[PDB]
């Protein structure tokens, strides 16, 4: 009984969430009644508001699919330029259907589930005067208090129409003070938490790169001002889409707040011919009454159970060594094998050969050539790739007894250098607008994945690459945004093309571990997580800054999803030097731990082998546990996080001291998410009751500029 | 004409400040009218308030010298236990006197000036029921907008009275929003700026250590919430005292705000026999209508001209090398001359021998023995101190053509180790209370400077030490607070003793550079500064923390006063590693630049030598210039300071980037204090108008974790 229909009243009920709206059988419009904690039985209906001035009754109600141009002066969820040239729309309720389970989304990633886990309501709207239909989908995963929404615009007329704006999700909030949380950043500093009070007017963010981007993530939280990581009410929203997007919160004149996410309107002019349909990407919505952190934990469990479809969602990731920051472009066969040998002697189970291996006539010896020609470079691999992959995958891994090293490889399929062979043959494969200059970023242009030719070029050279040697890992990079485009339609057709490609290649190679990447987290979104079980979090590999970046990213996405590598010091992006154990402890909070340096530069082998076994020990709890962000880096210089097994048997605490703490008391870190009346053994020694660890806590002191502790808890 | 008297109205006028109060003919009370920017002529009087409830008229007025116990329930400026046992006091105006110049204070440090720079009004109050006189002094330095206040209480009856509380200055503000600024800290983190809204109730701070302490400085600012370093009204208050203090700011039930500073009342129980007198220390107050930075510049120029009496107040300090961090206790004759030789090799002009040189039967080889025994250790100085100091003062200074190195020494006169000959001889000289444990801090006790025996002991061993070799610099340290006291009287009696000793010694050796110290800034107050031209700012020598520490101290005291040493890395207090040029540039903001490291551990002699020459070049501006804090380290990671010559012909700009600035724009630093129409050549290259440098500014970028720039300006 997760969806309940009485009359025109639709109720979606999770475990501790409820979402209730109804159709007004006088105006035909869908009106929101409640989105929050559980309600049941009869609900109080609001007294009718007195109407004065220009704002009519339509400007005073909470709406679910608001249009503009018939009296509502607030931001709309939809804009349609009709065939006759009006931008008016009057979509009136027509009927509905409830079904158990969740239909797929055509050509797009979506959450999925079976009849027990999820129930779906589709509501049908129709415009009599313009012959346009809109179908609104609502799915409830009741276990996670999640509501997944998406919308369809179908043109049933006889001329064309243009969708000038189409929000995936559109919720109207009652009059109450709200705070908006987002993640903002840029290259080497993605996912910085920002929190601001919602003001009369518009605030929000989006992306115009054509991808979800480093600048803003397609994610935001509305909270009461008093809401913390563990107290109070939060509403999260996540767009399942890798393209441009727009997120907007508007507190209207009357005091109700409108929140909406979907396509970036400015890159959506979607012509619909008679009989065509536009399908928005899904938006996943979570409510929590247990603070922002409760909201995150439901997201994390939902994505790990009903979004990440790869067989690695719950499997542990091998500690890897990536060759980029250790060797950059300057190597050949000889060096790659040197890195692989030192890798397996240290206990690393997977070796990744990053940029620099490909191109022939135009070799990838720098930023400036070879993207597009995806065959090994004979100057560097004279007998091909397969014999080197062969010798690398015969190296035994230290401290393992049995297992041999695995090999992975870097690719950037959507891109081409002008100085390449592919570009010389197919210069029209790239994104461009007529005769305008083809602007480069890092000397490359973007391939037009809206063309089926370009799609099959990528599908084919990756199928051939993965069948040419023993490759069990692919890092799929993407190092610039879209600039000039042959039409506004191409923004979303590129993404439909990329999804066909990612869908084919990941279904075709289910045993490859695929890592997304885009100069780090430039495409860190649920859209990519559907096909890839993990994403390179950031090119910033500095211990101190990775704590801010990993904490912010975990606001929406599960730590299982985050790649994190121990790097060399002084750090190549910050120039900051941080001790080796601090750097490692930070990386162990990523689902996929690894090294990214020349192992020749690290001289304490027993320490490194000791940190790699610790990484393997904590990796199961990071993959499958629940995260409690005990102390945020934004609030203090002692950030801390707690991973609790889903069944409470075990926990691991990461606790850091960032600044020096000169001549001063240290705080107490208090845990949460334990059993108050249970006993827990802390790091094999003392034994405390759950209530003590949660209401008193532990205190750690350091006499150093940087300090860190990884502490294990066993229940009894 | 700085003091205008009209009947019972008293007006104190400065360049842009007026301070106006009057005696109420009917009540005898001194009422404040205005403490702010200039007024003249007739002043508007407040309409009379309506009285309802328990708070009578006395609780609704602005009072100059408030008592309690006659209907004013607000915090009082004085409390006297009369001979009959009452704590009541009705001091009424009897008369006044205006004089040119300014009297000194009996036994206490105080500001000074001759006729043309300062004028003084004394108001006589007298209580006829109890025979108690009180005399309030107001002095105006018109050029600096400074009012200095102090009060004597004289017992003129036939019994004893007790002064249980006596504030040095007390102002009632009208009803208006106020912010309170102070300097808080502890060892190795002195002088952190703090700012808070003033609230209904009490707020403030003080010292219970017997000295002015690292924990709070005897200083505070009242400013409007909108007030910045360069805009708005600010009222500063500074207590010229090295002992315990209390500063309280109370917003009363009616909304007037009472500010008071003076003796700590809990450490003041002063009994006056018939005819006896108590003098409070003076309180300097500065008003500025040009922001908190304008108030500091007036404090800085007033202290340099009218407080710091040493001949070094406006003399350049020689670059010095201190042995403490390079060698600690472990050395003898041979290592001291090594350090001196190497120091002269770098261009260092003054070599200071720090702790560890003294002691005989209980040698000072560590923290645990020898304080009290101020003869040179024969195990470390077999032929005495004079032969070594002779060879040291013969070393020529490199790049100086002629000058010979000077020698300095460290002493801690007010302290004794139980393991010392002094203590076995005179065990009763230490501060103690009967048979209570003599609790130690850093293995030492405090000598009771209230006893003339102790004073004459300190004068004698310092005079014999300074006459026994060619010593031109003394570092007077003091490494613990007071604990047990033979009586409450002793808190102030100690200070009167300490000041007699500092007066005697500092006038007996006017050509020694005296530098105060107390575990860094434990006695960084106007009291010491009267006798010593510079003070060791903090034991923390980390370059990043000294920015905060030095900017903070500069809120009250001039940069010519602050000692700063370039240290080695990793830092001994923080463990931080910071680049040498950064470290060096931070230390050039203090008046006495120095080195505190073993010269053999230097990565670059040529770069050190070039940095010492740069210190000698910036020093005249730091000693005599006006400080403009352009950007505060509490507000961004780009702190900046500007020293402008009094005549505006030259300026030095210090600019810092503290953390890394990864992939992000940098701010503009905008100057101030220049002539908008003059032209100024920047670092011998470009030439810009003053308005351009002030309204647009300069921009600096960095590819590193830590950046710094020292940029010189010359009028044309």
């Amino acid at each position: 009984n997760a969806i309940v229909v009485d009359g025109t009243t639709f109720a979606l009920h999770g475990a501790g969430m409820s979402y209730v709206f109804h159709a007004n059988t006088t105006t035909g419009d869908l009106i929101t009644d409640h989105y929050g904690a559980s309600v049941s039985g009869a609900l109080p209906s609001p007294p009718e508001p007195v109407v004065n001035g220009w704002v009519g009754m339509i400007g005073r109600t909470r709406r679910e699919f608001p249009d503009q141009g018939r009296g509502d002066f607030r931001i709309p969820a939809v804009r349609i330029r009709q065939t006759a040239g009006y931008a008016v729309s009057d979509l009136r309720y027509q009927g509905h259907e409830v079904r158990d389970g969740k239909p797929g989304l055509p050509g797009l990633p979506a959450t999925f589930g079976e009849a027990g886990d999820v129930t779906t309501l589709v509501v049908h709207l129709y415009d009599n005067h313009s012959a346009v239909a809109a179908d609104l989908s609502y799915s409830v995963f009741p276990e996670f208090d999640a509501v997944v929404r998406s919308v369809n615009i179908t043109n049933k007329g006889n001329g064309n129409i243009t969708i000038e704006h189409l929000a995936s999700m559109s919720v109207d909030f009652p009059f109450e003070d709200l705070d908006l949380l987002g993640l903002r950043g840029d290259w080497a500093r993605e996912a910085h938490r920002m929190r601001r009070r919602v003001e009369y007017g518009v605030q929000g963010f989006g992306s115009s790169t054509g991808y979800s981007s480093h600048l803003h993530n397609p994610f935001f939280v509305l909270a009461h001002p008093s809401t913390t990581e563990s107290q109070g009410e939060a509403w999260g929203f996540n767009l399942t889409y890798t393209g441009s997007f727009s997120a907007q919160v508007e507190k209207g004149s009357q005091g109700l707040t409108r929140a909406l996410i979907g396509f970036n309107p400015d890159q959506l002019s979607w012509t619909l011919g008679p009989g065509e349909t536009l399908t928005s990407p899904e938006c996943v919505s979570v409510y929590s009454s247990d603070g922002i952190g409760g909201m995150s934990r439901k997201f994390h469990r939902l994505y790990r159970k009903h979004l990440i479809r790869s067989k690695y969602a719950t499997l542990d990731r091998p500690p890897l060594l990536n060759s980029w920051e250790g060797v950059y472009f300057d190597y050949n066969q000889t060096g790659i094998e040197r890195l692989a040998r030192q890798s397996a002697a240290l206990g690393i189970r997977l070796f990744v050969m990053d940029d620099g291996w490909f191109g022939n006539k135009y070799p990838r010896t720098s930023d400036k050539a070879g993207l597009g020609d995806w065959t090994p470079n004979p100057d560097r691999f004279p007998d091909g790739l397969e014999p080197v992959v062969e010798r690398i995958t015969n190296l035994p891994v230290n401290g393992t007894a049995g297992e041999k090293l695995r090999f992975g490889i870097w690719v950037e399929p959507e891109m081409v250098n002008p100085n390449s062979s592919l570009y010389r043959e197919h210069p029209d494969w790239v994104l461009h607008a007529g005769s305008y200059p083809r602007t480069e970023r890092r000397n490359q242009l973007v391939l037009n994945l809206a063309l089926p030719e370009v799609q099959d070029f990528i599908i084919d050279f990756m199928t051939n690459l993965l069948n040419s040697a023993d490759i069990s890992y692919v890092k799929w990079d993407n190092n610039r945004g879209m600039h000039e485009m042959p039409s506004t339609r191409t923004y979303h057709e590129y993404m439909l093309g990329l999804y066909r490609v990612l869908d084919t290649l990941s279904a075709r190679f289910p045993d490859v571990l695929w890592e997304g990447c885009a100069s780090g987290g430039g495409r860190f979104d649920a859209g990519i997580l559907h096909y890839f079980p993990q994403i390179w979090t950031s090119d910033n590999t500095d211990g101190v800054d990775r704590i801010t970046i990993q904490f912010g990213t975990s606001l929406a996405y599960p730590p299982s999803t985050m790649g994190a590598h121990l790097s060399a010091v002084p750090n190549h992006q910050t120039s900051r030097t941080v001790p080796l154990e601090f750097r490692a402890h930070v990386a162990m909070m990523g689902g996929s731990f690894g090294l990214e340096l020349d192992p020749a530069t690290l001289q304490d082998d027993p320490e490194v082998r000791r940190l790699i076994k610790l990484a393997e020990k904590v990796n199961p709890l990071v993959i499958n546990g629940d995260l409690y962000r005990l102390r945020l880096p934004e609030e203090s210089q002692w950030p801390a996080a707690l991973f609790v097994a889903e069944d409470g048997s075990q926990a691991v605490l990461f606790y850091f001291q960032v600044g020096p703490n000169v001549n001063h008391a240290a705080p107490w870190v208090r845990l949460q998410g334990l059993d108050p009346e249970a006993r827990y053994t802390v790091d094999g020694n003392a034994t405390y009751k759950g209530a003590t660890l949660m209401n008193l806590g532990l205190q750690f002191t350091f006499d150093s500029e940087y300090g860190s502790k990884v502490v294990f808890l066993e229940k009894q």
